[PDB]
């Protein structure tokens, strides 16, 4: 249980429920390498989904019930044996309760039930990490899985800003984007489907998109930002995406629901072309072709490989190239096999 909690001391930047937000901290003193992992979990768009939320998935809604201390799992283990990426890293977990993918900036007031602030909540973290020694950092990896992941593309280069602005331009800001590349594209079975919700979601939270996306697709319009294909091409900071092929999360959105017949062989086949298409000029990525959500804070996150190379392998490689590509230490690995499991190395479930 290495991972001790600290509450906002602004106790204005809150969950849902207006209790304060947080952060888990693991120091490592004497490393100048500092994790910040966002929490996924889905999200709610209006009233009644976020009430229903607020009674049975409460921890992602409020603070009241955490825990003092958490286990850091997987790319937040120290353990070497577990996490051969970053094992000696200052660790930080911070907890999703703003159920806004980490977009929002609206306060619990006269006219809100409840609060979104999740993208004030990475900024309130990182301004106050920066007095536990956050400010003598060389490297800020910004990480997440799921509606955390979408959260990294969401906030890495607001993070960067907000570090340029206080006076620390030698942090270097990189973001890592587990399972939060999502296609907005047609259900297998045409109940708010993954455009509409994300557009309630934006007027409802309050949301906000990185300013490069938000000046493309202008007012009315940002919903597109959540959608990795989209913003990624507009980031500045240096961004790993992972993501399965065949991402659990994206095919329940699609309404699919796992013999296999036609139709849906090829939609399955199709979603897989597709989600590899998008990510071909993305440099730094791993998408194996397993039906799965989520890796990074897996214990055994170390078992999967493309290609050959595991994906704490490929982290390594990339931090290597951010010191031409570099002899047997590949950063793009993405599976082009064409069928869930078609890669042996796939999470067995
Ligand atoms: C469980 O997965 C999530 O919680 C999550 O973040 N998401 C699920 C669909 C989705 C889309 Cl379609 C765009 C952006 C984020 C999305
Ligand atoms: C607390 O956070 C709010 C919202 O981000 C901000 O407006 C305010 O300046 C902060 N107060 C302090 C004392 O940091």
């Amino acid at each position: 249980e290495d991972l001790r909690l600290h509450l906002l001391l602004n106790t204005s930047v809150t969950c849902n429920d207006g209790s304060p937000a947080g952060y888990y901290l693991k120091e490592s003193r004497g490393s100048r390498r500092w994790l910040l992992f966002l929490e996924g979990g889905w999200y709610c768009f209006n009233r009644e989904n976020c009430d229903s939320r607020y009674d049975t998935m409460r921890r992602l809604m409020s603070s009241r019930d955490w825990p003092r201390t958490r286990t850091g799992t997987g790319i937040l283990s120290s353990q070497p044996e577990e996490n051969p990426y970053w094992w000696n890293a200052n660790m930080v977990f911070i907890p999703y309760c703003s159920s806004d993918v980490w977009s929002g900036a609206s306060s619990k007031s006269e006219k809100n039930e409840y609060a979104f602030m999740g993208a004030l909540i990475i900024q309130e973290v990182v301004r106050e990490l920066l007095g536990r020694g956050l400010s003598g950092a060389k490297v800020l990896l910004l990480a997440g899985s799921s509606a955390g992941g979408t959260g990294v593309l969401l906030n890495v280069d607001r993070v960067a800003e907000q570090l340029e602005k206080l006076g620390y331009p030698a942090i270097q800001v990189r973001g890592l984007a587990d399972s939060g590349w999502f296609l907005d594209n047609k259900q297998y079975r045409h109940t708010c489907a993954p455009t509409e919700a994300i557009r309630r979601g934006i007027r409802y939270w309050n949301g906000v998109v990185p300013e490069r996306c938000r000046r493309q697709f202008q007012e009315g319009e940002e919903w597109n930002c959540f959608f990795g294909y989209k913003v990624y091409p507009t980031l500045r900071s240096p961004v790993f995406v992972v993501q399965w092929l065949f991402d659990e999360a994206q095919l329940t959105v699609d309404n699919v629901h796992l013999p296999v017949q036609e139709g849906l062989r090829l939609y399955i086949q199709n979603l897989g072309r597709e989600l590899r298409h998008t990510l071909k000029d993305v440099p730094a990525s791993f998408a194996p072709a397993c039906l799965s959500h989520e890796i990074i804070i897996r214990s055994h996150w170390t078992d999967v490989q493309v290609k050959g190379t595991s994906l704490p392998r490929a982290l390594h490689c990339w931090d290597r190239s951010l010191h031409t590509p570099l002899k047997g230490c590949p950063v793009h690995l993405v599976d082009s096999c064409p069928w869930p499991h078609c890669n042996p190395s796939c999470p067995t479930g």
